[PDB]
């Protein structure tokens, strides 16, 4: 029972546990992390090197926002883990190193997903794609894109064109995968390759015995690619002069090793969301040891965390203008899950929790990393306040219900991927599915499947409603039959998509940091919940007159009589939204899926609320054609007028039990609505979230909360004078973005949203 | 209404049938071919253009044989259907055009199968592989070769090294697929693409309904690639100035269109065997019409057939020295199935049947195309004699039992792929499996799984046979267990192989000329049947005593007495060989296979008899270590001494019902053994084959017969003076090869084989 001399030395001082004999990051954390209930008084400030480096990087960020385009990007190199040479901002000042390419902010080419998108980007930003790269990825190496469109049905193609099913991961990396990068810091590459070889070998029997033949062969090949990827991780780090074959011996190496794990991912896959995971607490274990041993000062600790978070502020991907409108603001979703409570009762909050939030002060506000606080009523009051303070000062944080998710998973080591989709680190991933247009599904029910904007048969050919006034019973009967159809097309599209993504763009380096068998879910999204819900409320509580055209196609409606709206704590309308979520979830649930991915749902839109709303005509709720839907599960623009408590209670009523993939809610409130001074504001904000996230056996509670503390006038001033608010950040749909990174139309969406004036 | 304006012009004069409304080449042949029972008196001679062209080509063939290497080959171009520009021998003289590359005999690079073999070839022949090609096919496009070795088990790797399971299609194209190239001549590319699009669409329902999800998605993608390939066929032909979008209007176009279909295959896949199919009779329909209409003279007809067959004499593939010893003589296996009988009773023999055989006279003897006569007792006596005459003059023909295969398939449109593996054209293919070393499996039984040369554990660890004298019942009981193991490793290796080949090197252009659903078989081969059978005969009827070394490993054998050997019509031994075939077939039959390919068996070796024998030590039958086994199902060298009838009867006793993939038998006989003059020889040879292939309800009969009519001295003279026999051809294992194309060791195998002296 003699532990490898490398392991024993690096792990000097660490408490014993199963984690020393097998891969178990959760156990290591449990046996070693030091819970912290104190306040922010220990926090240090930015060093000269940190500011020098960040300011230099801000110069490129300003250029990006100004030109709404990449600073620079590859034109002739196919990116892989080992493709690029080491790149630095300033080699002499960086405590933590690693960039995607050889230059800061220079975007790369990830061709495995598709060559057409690369061409489109090259055309849009005025650059020329190397002819050789093009030839390779059209004639030799088949891409994810081409595989999907070779199998797609003309039905799906129609839904893609009309705006019923658009923006699905058929033209960009699927993402939604979080490799446990902490594994690299803990065990070192070598130990992980030896573990993978074991996993590979454990499948030999089943193979020789014909047990699930094709599934076995596939898994063996995937594990083989995972093994090869881990080796390239070493080669990559080696370019920076590092040897990560063995475990991290100190704090700087734990941070560096963990980042190197992530760096490999963002160098090989261009997923929509490339999240970081739950690492702040984990890294604290190494920082604490170094402080206690007097090998690192508190300021040097911040500097390290700063340089890491700074790299996370520098992750970039070459995207198309089409992608830019579906996912606005140049988002990365390098999500970090901070805090939370353990299963045993103690808080997972640590000094590093504060250090991470402190990056907002040391380097100013920033959209990335997407810092998420795993909220719990049992959290140390000290942390609850500091978190709120940071939200008040920067509007860069988001909150998710730990009291709900922890018990559900019965695990204290789960992380948030992208915006609100939870997963147990290294043991579970998602099959990203974007979102479907539920609003348009209603209009299709009323119009017999013909697109109210394109006048073409998209949905199944059925007779449109002949009525003179809309009847709730009649309309819903069709809405159901159309939702069945929407569910089938949506699942079929995702099945094709993920079959092709596993084939042409298997995320080898991320799956290499996962267990042998990973739990998979078929994440389906719903867009325009409120538009659909309110439209139903205007038919069961008022008089709607369908203004038809020379074919009987309802292109507009007349409204007489005040009708209920989602976001006012009124059960009559709120009960309809909760019903819709349930209906769709029960529908997709009965369909067969690729790799048996358990279908889940999410009320999330991103900037699809703008794109879909743009392609959707006049709706029964009074919304005009071309107008944006509400971001995520939000009530339609301005409709929630009974203050915070009211709008928070409506969104909390939404069943997370039917939307396991998440329920996004962007909440904006004026400084004065929270109090007269900061102390009152912090206390009240924390109190709001305590009431919102309040979990009990008969009360589920809210799942997500974006917090913006600002005034509409400040943003109006930001639109006129961009150069005055360089680091201004806002929560927009489950993630953050610099205000100056949005287009005039995307900003228009923001400013016209609900700004809570009271409580 | 399935009759376009052009279709009617091209099909002018053709009889009506289902074939005009659907893809059915068999029906077209049935309604239009003119059976011919006459003789060879109508045959024309080679034209000046034919001789000029062939002589020029022979200059490169002489270079090949002398240097035992390629004339030239690509080093920087990845071959595809449209990759190369048109290439000619002499543009002004060629009636039928098309070459793999831009120069005659210049070999190409088919990288999709693996880059390592290309590198190996490049160093062997002293050329430099382009660094870009290498980078692409190691880092971007994964190859078949790399996928297999990523999934292979160390057990399989051991079998490969020891010589128990070697030469499997893990380092070269699998082959064993015959696209119906006649479809191009008949319908034209356009009609076939529309038909494929229909096949693609017919799968949409099952897709949307989740019926066999992954299998459906796969098939849709494959059909999509098939469709794309058909379009590239047009582009390819277009380079030669031809438009094959519509059907062949005359004889020259039927030949050209059919070849263009095959050309696409040999430009994109480097399969071990790239057979032509059953085309001679089919093409006759177009030649006949042109003769009757007085458009083409009889000599012009031969010229066309000559130029086609000449192109089939020019097919080449870049191979490694390793491949060269497993498959000796630079073989292509461009097999042509000639003659046969219909289901209705008439003979499929035609004037073109004679024209094809005549290429042996017009352009001298040639190994390729591998011309196979589908023999039947009901064949026109005129054809039976001419066929024998050709065999007597050239030793370039092979015979297979039509009386056996036709009824078995209950189809008169099946073809021979590679050597002896039958398939219904356009409706069935094989999953090539090379062959396993049965002889070594016996030695493993006796030695407890330890390899007699490498002295390492390969088979299952078990106790070696004790005693100073070998006992049949025991030796056979251990072998039976080891065969179970051999069957599992063999099937597992093939499952991995074909999963990877479908993934990284799907033969798109060949499958595009097949039906939507193709029947697949898992072709398993047995090598050293006679060595194994005779060894058992020795152990059973004589006194075989093992001479073990210090560790107890049996490295030699002593025999007291004489025992019956295979090929002497002695049931005491022949029944054993029959037993072995049956045992193995029943074993592999119980195992699960990729794509549910029905496992079949074949007693075929190719040059694996040399390679395996080289890696197999002293055997119980008296065979010395390193000595070659018998080619295919042949009796061991010289062991069959009771004349033709005796050796033919032993091989015929072998159950084709347990070796559906074929039973190869190379038969050599001296000129005088057949008669005093040609008339007697032809009559007798035909008579031999009538007796050999004789089928009945209680007598199965022989399946294959290679016919060599020569004297050993003539070959000995050929070894001393190569330049004197440039076009000398011999049957060696189920195919033909120019004698000068073999290595000194491969020739050594030939000359030491059985040369039947009597009958
Ligand atoms: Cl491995
Ligand atoms: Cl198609
Ligand atoms: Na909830
Ligand atoms: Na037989």
């Amino acid at each position: 029972s003699e532990l490898n001399e490398k392991l024993a030395t690096a792990w000097e001082g660490f408490t014993k546990g199963d984690w020393q004999n097998e891969v178990n990051v959760r156990d290591f954390i449990q046996k070693n992390y030091t819970p912290y209930e104190g306040d922010e008084s220990f926090l240090a400030g930015a060093t000269e090197a940190t500011t020098t480096l960040w300011d230099k990087v801000m110069e490129g960020v300003k250029l990006e926002n100004r030109t709404h385009a990449p600073v620079d990007f590859d034109t002739a190199v196919a990116s892989t883990i080992t493709s690029h040479d080491a790149g630095y901002i300033n080699k002499q000042l960086e405590k933590i190193v690693g960039l995607q390419t050889e230059a800061p902010l220079k975007r790369a080419l990830i061709p495995f997903g598709g060559i057409k998108m690369i061409e489109g980007s090259c055309k849009a930003y005025n650059r020329e794609l190397d002819p050789m790269i093009k030839k390779i990825f059209t004639e030799y190496r088949k891409t994810h894109n081409q595989g999907v469109f070779d199998v797609y049905t003309p039905d799906i193609l129609r839904c893609r064109k009309s705006g019923v099913l658009t923006g699905l991961p058929d033209a960009y990396g699927r993402g939604r995968i979080i490799g446990d990068y902490r594994r690299v810091a803990l065990y070192g590459i070598d130990y992980l390759m030896k573990d993978k070889l074991a996993q590979f070998t454990s499948l030999q029997a089943d193979l020789e015995n014909g047990v699930n033949l094709e599934q076995t062969i596939r898994l063996r090949e995937e594990i083989a690619e995972q093994h090869r990827a881990l080796g390239q991780m070493k080669e990559m780090a080696a370019k920076y002069g590092y040897d990560i074959s063995g475990p991290a011996t100190n704090a700087q190496e734990a941070i560096q090793w963990t980042y190197f794990g992530y760096l490999a991912a963002v160098k090989s896959q261009n997923g929509a969301a490339m999240s970081f995971g739950r690492t702040s607490t984990f890294l604290d274990v190494y920082i604490e040891r170094d402080l206690k041993a007097g090998k690192i000062t508190e300021q040097e600790a911040q500097e390290m965390v700063d340089h890491l978070v700074m790299k996370l502020r520098m992750v970039r991907f070459l995207r198309t203008p089409e992608y830019d409108e579906l996912f606005s603001g140049d988002p990365i979703w390098a999500t970090e899950s901070i805090g939370g409570m353990g299963l045993d009762g103690r808080t997972l909050v640590t000094k590093n929790s504060f250090r991470f939030l402190n990056t907002l002060y040391t380097m100013g506000p920033s959209p990335e990393p997407n810092m998420t606080i795993l909220w719990s009523e049992k959290l140390p009051l000290n942390f609850k306040k500091f978190a709120a303070k940071v939200s008040i000062d920067t509007s860069s944080l988001q909150y998710e219900n730990d009291d709900l998710m922890r018990p559900d998973f019965n695990n204290d080591d789960y992380a948030i991927a992208c915006c609100v989709s939870p997963m147990i680190v290294g043991k579970q991933m998602q099959f990203f599915g974007a979102r479907a247009n539920l609003a348009k599904t209603m209009l299709y029910a009323i119009n017999g499947g013909v697109d109210e904007k394109l006048k073409m048969q998209v949905g199944p050919k059925s007779e449109p409603i002949k009525g003179d006034v809309l009847n709730y019973d009649e309309v819903m009967e069709r809405m159901d039959h159309f939702m069945d159809w929407l569910a089938k097309q949506y699942i079929t599209a995702l099945n094709i998509i993920h079959y092709m993504h596993d084939k042409y763009s298997y995320e080898a380096s991320l799956m290499a940091l996962h267990d042998r068998d990973v739990i998979r879910t078929m994440a389906c999204g719903i867009a325009g919940l409120s538009v659909a819900a309110d439209s139903l409320s205007a038919i069961k509580y008022a008089k709607v007159k369908p203004i038809r055209d020379e074919d009987g196609l309802a292109i507009d409606f007349e409204i007489e009589g005040e009708y209920p709206q989602f976001g006012n704590n009124d059960p009559r309308v709120d009960d309809l939204a909760v019903d819709l979520v349930e209906r769709f979830m029960k529908k997709i649930q009965k369909l067969h899926t690729y790799r048996d991915a358990i279908p889940t749902q999410s009320v999330l839109t991103i900037t699809s609320n703008v794109v879909y709303g743009k392609k959707t005509g006049n709706t029964p709720d009074g919304r005009r054609a071309g107008a944006p839907f509400g971001p995520g599960a939000n009530p339609m623009h301005g409709r929630d007028q009974k203050g915070a408590v009211a709008s928070l209670t409506s969104v909390a009523k939404l069943p997370f039990a039917y939307a396991k993939d998440g329920i996004s809610y962007t909440f904006s409130i004026v400084p004065n609505a929270l109090g007269k001074d900061d102390e009152v504001r912090k206390t009240n904000l924390a109190g709001l979230m305590d009431g919102y996230f309040h979990h009990e056996a008969s009360i589920e509670g809210g799942q997500h909360l974006n917090v913006n503390v600002m005034n509409r006038e400040m943003l109006l001033d930001a639109m006129e004078n961009p150069e005055k608010y360089p680091q201004l950040t806002i929560r927009v749909s489950g993630y953050a973005v610099r205000f100056n990174s949005l287009t005039k139309e995307q900003q228009q969406d923001v400013i016209t949203r609900t700004f809570t004036q009271s409580m």
